[PDB]
DNA sequence: GAGCGTTCAGCGTTCGTTTATCTCCCCCTGGTATAATGGGAGCTGTCACGGATGCA
């Protein structure tokens, strides 16, 4: 438990657990510029809290493509 | 010589020794007889540089 003062007293030593910041889970779109290509590149990555990712690259060479946890 | 005075003596006399017997738990091994038949699982994002290594 934690007493009146925010402070957790474990093994009679006073503890303290602080904030942490993270990336919040969801999509993501993400906008680059590929110097061969001449022209801007658009990426999609729906990061979640426990499953596997995917990502959704378009026009890597003017097509479309998808990264199923980026195998292949 | 009397009476006792020092000091080897070798000899017993069992007590001294170290050395020989003999009784016991951890430790290692083997065995169970319905049927049972291909893993969870933890990730992920630096950055540049270069050279190997793949493939249109």
């Amino acid at each position: 438990l934690m007493t009146n003062k925010g402070t957790f007293v474990i093994n009679g030593t006073e503890r303290v657990v602080v904030s942490q910041l993270v990336r919040s889970p969801g999509v993501y779109f993400d906008s680059s510029i590929d110097k061969t290509s001449d022209k801007d590149i658009f990426s999609a990555k729906i990061i979640p809290s426990r499953g596997a990712w995917l990502e959704m690259e378009i026009d890597k060479r003017d097509m479309v493509g998808v990264r199923i946890d980026r195998k292949r």
